[PDB]
């Protein structure tokens, strides 16, 4: 059993020792064995200086651009320097360079008291100072990276151990493994022997299936090794170390503890007998439950009891702990810092919290005191049982502050709060009530779980409605900025921003300049920054301390369903955490079970950030359980009707489906949907994407109709924003001065739009732009198959969302100069019509009915009340209120300045006009079951299109929905068929397709008179129908005594 040791055999000696009044410094340069000629260390030099601290240097270098401090000499182990000294006592500061750069990113202090010989050595890319070149040398053979994966009880996967004679797994309980003084590894260890990856491991971690496999003895005490640091080391026959790296243990943790741990319940569980606390921490050395008083003083610290089979820790107490604050005191090794950390953490299964989430709190959500009157009997206003039920879903995506921050008719104390929804007299609530009466069925809420990016301590926050003096007191960045002069003015921040507007331009973006500072300490953020997954956000409650927020959240939910008549969908963000590591305030999960809840890079062990932040690992069993347990609470205790999964594509398809199975047992009608783009995680598992979820019943946002109607894509910048016109903005038919879009390209977008109005089904058959018969999957969408769904209920169509530019801002970027204000309002309505009158589920951004603008801001997550403003007093749409954030839209300033003032800014006249158009569309959507068939096969048997092929009139979309004898049963007793005609063009168009068929304009549109989207439409005696420019008409075939012939789908 050779004793692994650092390469001490061929270690460098000492080029030279220091004499009198001189300090020698070595730069050990690992020269390859083939070193045939002394490398050129001519460009090598140091930077000397003797400030207040160290002043032993004798006439140090002055300029930083002085590279004459070249080496005094060199050998086969690097160059060395002989620094003159005035005193052989004290220290000196140096910076090893290779020219102008810093060979070492750090200042070095050569303490003579630490090195009496005053002869040190340094390593390239090292921060420590060694006493000899031999030490620095062996130092370059220490532990690096973490490409070793302990995936199961007896399997280790590690590249660096391939072919190496000696492969072992060393471990230390309380210390960091490393060669001792001598230079040999004397720590305890277990011998590994080459093996082949089994079928089980290959299936669990496909992306590691080709890694060199190593086997561990069956009698190894895994539990003990997982208590401290573990390191994989490789060495030759002589026992010399070739490489040593850290080990990722998520895999073995699941294989050892997951099944037993999955069978238990977690959090502070208050029941009859009392309370039982349980937290999963399989690697912790110790765990104590710390109880705090209301004033946050420690009342007691109880060591918990560890269950060997599960790795969970528990503690049982009396029911008198109800309402108590607590945290878990951890003693655990964290691989990132390579140290046994000691810290207090909140409960990841927390169901209540103190202000700003500093302490978790024991709570019983079933408590009547935490429920509004009549809560238990709260019913779901809209059905979600059958596919036809689901298809009627019409979503209004909203944000707590966007809704009431600016409404003066909402009581001041409730602005930006959950309770604003209960102010029935306010403009905002009355507006939502009317939208509901008109056909909007669901309210989707941006992050209302506990987010981390807003300080819940009110005295640390300042909003634009408050004095500029308050902003200066809570924000030091402002106090040291160019706006500091406003600190002692008597103006509010909003008043200052308003006066800055006149002189604001691309050359002086002063509005966003000030707002960027305001954003750091205000109450605003979308909230895609998870702190705790199963506790409501505290800043949206009137009182963030304790359980109060729970009852207030429920009061809001009740108000929406009972008083507004709409179902509620919650946006969830399980794909990432706000932070990881052993030090960040918001790192919870990664502090309790380090390296388990986060997805890590296979080689470095660093937490990935593809999501934006700290990527989570839903593929790990206990996080999948946390997610499902969390969704169960929101479903049962908060009565949420559906969930929108943020970046669902980063979750395994199997995990999302398993979670749905679990929740359906609680609420059989719950609906799941989310972003199913490409997460690039396919190498690790089958992702929950648009393609993979086909036929599962899980919905996904469709980017097909979205891009075809809006024009362009979410990554466009500069002139591309104007060049890429959409069907909704006149592609081909009303070109602007920059576009080069051909008629063919415009018709391809129309193919995508028609396919989307039919549910974006993979098997739907249509006639494309060239007159060819094509299935939905055959219509191209940037190289990918267009149609991907099995049922229209698996598709969520939309033309505006919180992400990216608003619909109005896109139309402003793309509309031709000659399209006047009135025309642009109709373009917004025409664009929304493709969604509202389509078979897919309808989704829209709060405010599209008010021509909402963000002053061109593309990503407004932290742009505050100013750029996210929605005026329910209907004075304007927030357009032209200053150039957007330069950090993300600066490259768009030129194009913005060019298109911004083309027409006037919408006023009350235009806003009222748009709301009417909007409610007309939603009212039409629900006026007949034909608009929402739900089932794919039924859509294929009843839906067809006219005005298709090479001889089509560009921009005119004509869809027919059959209810005649050839379709089967009559689903609508008032009609034998319906015709949807959208004329997205500046010309009047005449349809001869239904001559002599007795077609009639919908009663709903007739009733709107000249305020209808169909104003001016004429149904002639000869049966022909003429539509004016930018109009929408819904026509119907009145049903007689029996089922008529209807509008049979044409054979293709
Ligand atoms: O604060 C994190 C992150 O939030 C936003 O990004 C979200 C986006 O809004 C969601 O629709 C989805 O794409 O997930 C993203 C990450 O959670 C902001 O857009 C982004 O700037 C910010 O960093
Ligand atoms: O937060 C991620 C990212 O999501 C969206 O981008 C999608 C895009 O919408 C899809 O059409 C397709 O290209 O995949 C993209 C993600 O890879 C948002 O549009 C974007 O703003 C956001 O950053
Ligand atoms: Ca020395
Ligand atoms: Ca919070
Ligand atoms: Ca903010
Ligand atoms: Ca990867
Ligand atoms: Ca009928």
């Amino acid at each position: 059993d050779v004793v692994v040791r650092l390469p001490d055999v061929a270690v460098p000696g000492e080029a030279v020792q220091a004499s009198a009044r001189q300090a020698v410094i070595h730069l050990v340069d690992i020269a390859g064995i083939t070193s045939s000629t002394p490398a050129d260390y001519a460009t090598k030099n140091l930077y000397l200086w003797n400030n207040e601290t160290c002043d032993a240097l004798s006439a140090p270098v002055a300029d930083w651009n002085d590279v004459s401090t070249t080496p005094t000499g060199s050998d086969k182990y690097g160059p060395y320097w002989v620094i003159p000294l005035t005193k052989e006592s004290g220290c000196i500061n140096v910076i090893v360079r290779d020219g102008t750069n810093k060979l070492i990113d750090s200042d070095l202090r050569v303490s003579f008291s630490d090195f009496t010989d005053r002869t040190v050595s340094v390593i390239a890319g090292n921060s420590a100072v060694y006493d000899s070149r031999a030490d620095a040398f062996r130092a370059a053979f220490g532990v690096a990276l973490a490409d070793a994966h302990w995936v199961d009880k007896t399997t280790l996967l590690w590249p660096g151990g391939e072919n190496k004679p000696i492969v072992r797994l060393y471990y230390s309980h309380s210390s960091k493994v490393a060669a001792d003084s001598n230079g040999e590894f004397s720590d305890k260890y277990v011998k590994l022997t080459p093996t082949t990856v089994n079928q089980q491991v290959s299936m669990r971690f496909p992306h590691l299936a080709s890694y060199p496999a190593f086997k561990l003895p069956d009698d190894v005490n895994v539990d003990e090794l997982l208590q401290g640091e573990t390191v994989a080391i490789a060495a030759e026959s002589d026992g010399i170390l070739s490489s040593a790296t850290q080990v990722q243990t998520a895999g073995v943790l699941d294989d050892t503890y997951a099944a037993a741990a999955e069978a238990l319940s977690y959090g502070a569980q208050l029941t009859d007998s009392g309370v039982t606390f349980r937290v999963w921490a399989p690697t912790a050395q110790q765990v104590e439950l710390v109880i705090y008083s209301a004033d946050k003083k420690v009342i007691a610290s109880h060591p918990m009891t560890r269950d060997s089979a599960s790795g969970a820790w528990s503690w049982q107490g009396g029911s008198d702990l109800k309402g108590a604050f607590y945290r878990y005191a951890m003693t655990v090794y964290h691989p990132q810092s390579r140290k046994v950390e000691q810290y207090e953490v909140t409960d990841p299964y927390a169901h209540s919290l103190s202000t700003n989430s500093e302490y978790s709190q024991v709570v019983d959500l079933n408590d009547s005191a935490l429920k509004p009157e009549g809560w238990d009997g709260l019913t779901m206003p809209h059905a979600q049982k059958t596919k036809a039920d689901l298809a009627k879903m019409t979503i209004h995506e909203s944000h707590i502050r966007d809704l009431s921050a600016w409404d003066q008719t909402v009581p001041a104390e409730l602005r930006g709060k959950y309770l604003a929804l209960t102010a029935q007299e306010s403009n905002m609530v009355q507006h939502l009530k009317q939208l509901s009466a008109s056909g909007v069925t669901h309210i989707e809420l941006l992050p209302v779980f506990d987010l981390a990016t807003v300080n819940e301590f009110s005295d640390k926050v300042a909003d634009i409605q408050q004095p500029f003096s308050r902003l200066c007191e809570v924000n030091s960045a402002v106090k040291s900025s160019e706006f500091a002069g406003y600190c002692d003015s008597g103006s509010t921040v909003e008043e200052v921003l308003t006066q800055l507007k006149q002189n604001d331009s691309k050359d002086n973006p002063q509005v966003q300049a000030l707002n960027t500072l305001v954003a750091q300490t205000d109450s605003y953020n979308w909230g895609y920054d998870p702190f705790h997954y199963t506790v409501p956000e505290g800043s949206y409650a009137t009182d963030p301390e304790g359980t109060a927020r729970i009852k207030e959240f429920r009061t809001m939910i009740q108000a929406i369903k009972q008083d507004l008549g709409m179902n509620v969908i919650m946006d969830v963000v399980y794909n990432h955490t706000n932070a990881a590591g052993p030090t960040d305030r918001t790192s919870v999960l990664d502090k309790i079970v380090p390296w388990y809840y986060q997805r890590l890079n296979e080689t470095t062990g660093s937490v990935e950030s593809a999501t934006c932040c700290s990527d989570s690992a839903p593929e790990h069993r206990m996080f999948a359980k946390l997610i499902a347990d969390s969704l169960a609470v929101w479903t049962t205790d908060y009565k949420i009707d559906g969930f929108r999964f943020d970046l669902m594509l980063y979750h395994p398809k199997a995990q999302i489906l398993s979670a749905w199975e679990r929740i359906k047992a609680l609420n059989p009608d719950i609906y799941f949907f989310g972003e199913g783009w490409d997460s690039n995680q396919s190498d690790r598992f089958e992702i929950a994407s648009q393609i993979n979820l086909k036929g599962t019943g899980i919905g996904t946002f469709s980017d097909r109709l979205r891009d075809a109607v809006r024009g362009g894509g979410p990554f466009d910048s500069g002139d591309a924003l104007r060049q890429n016109q959409g069907v909704g903005s006149g592609a081909g038919v009303l070109p602007n001065e920059l576009t080069t879009l051909s008629d063919d390209q415009a018709r391809h977008l129309a193919d995508l739009t028609r396919l989307g109005m039919a549910g974006n089904l993979a098997d739907f058959v249509l006639i494309d732009k060239d007159g060819a018969v094509k299935r939905g999957s055959e219509i191209d969408y940037n190289g990918a198959p267009g149609g991907y769904a099995a049922d229209p209920t698996e598709v969520v169509n939309y033309v505006s969302k919180h992400d990216n530019q608003t619909l109005w801002d896109m139309i402003s970027y793309k509309a031709a100069q000659e399209a006047d204000l009135d025309t642009r309002v109709r373009m917004q309505a025409v664009s929304l019509a493709t969604v509202m009158l389509g078979q897919g589920i309808a989704f829209d951004q709060q405010g599209s009915e008010l021509l909402r603008s963000k002053s061109f801001t593309r990503d407004s997550y932290d742009s505050g009340d100013w750029f996210n403003r929605v005026d329910y007093s209907l004075q304007d749409n927030n357009y032209n209120v200053g150039m957007p954030r330069s950090s993300d839209d600066g490259s768009n300033y030129d194009i913005i300045a060019r298109v911004k003032d083309a027409v006037a800014t919408p006023g009350e006249t235009e806003l009222k006009q748009m709301t009417a158009f909007y409610q007309e569309l939603t009212a039409l959507r629900k006026s007949s079951p034909l608009f929402t068939l739900g089932d794919g096969a039924t859509v294929m048997k009843r839906v067809d299109f006219r005005n298709t092929g090479a001889d089509q009139q560009t921009g005119l979309l004509v869809m027919t929905i059959d209810d005649g004898m050839q379709a089967g049963a009559s689903l609508d007793s008032r009609v034998d068929g319906i015709v949807v005609a959208i004329n997205a063009a500046p010309e009047s168009r005449t349809l001869q397709d239904f001559a002599g068929t007795s077609l009639q304009l919908s009663a709903i549109q007739q009733a709107a008179g000249d305020r209808s989207l169909a104003s001016g439409v004429q149904v002639a005696a000869d049966g022909s129908v003429t539509l004016p420019a930018w109009s929408v008409a819904v026509l119907e075939l009145p049903q007689g005594e029996s089922q008529g012939a209807g509008l049979p789908v044409s054979s293709k």
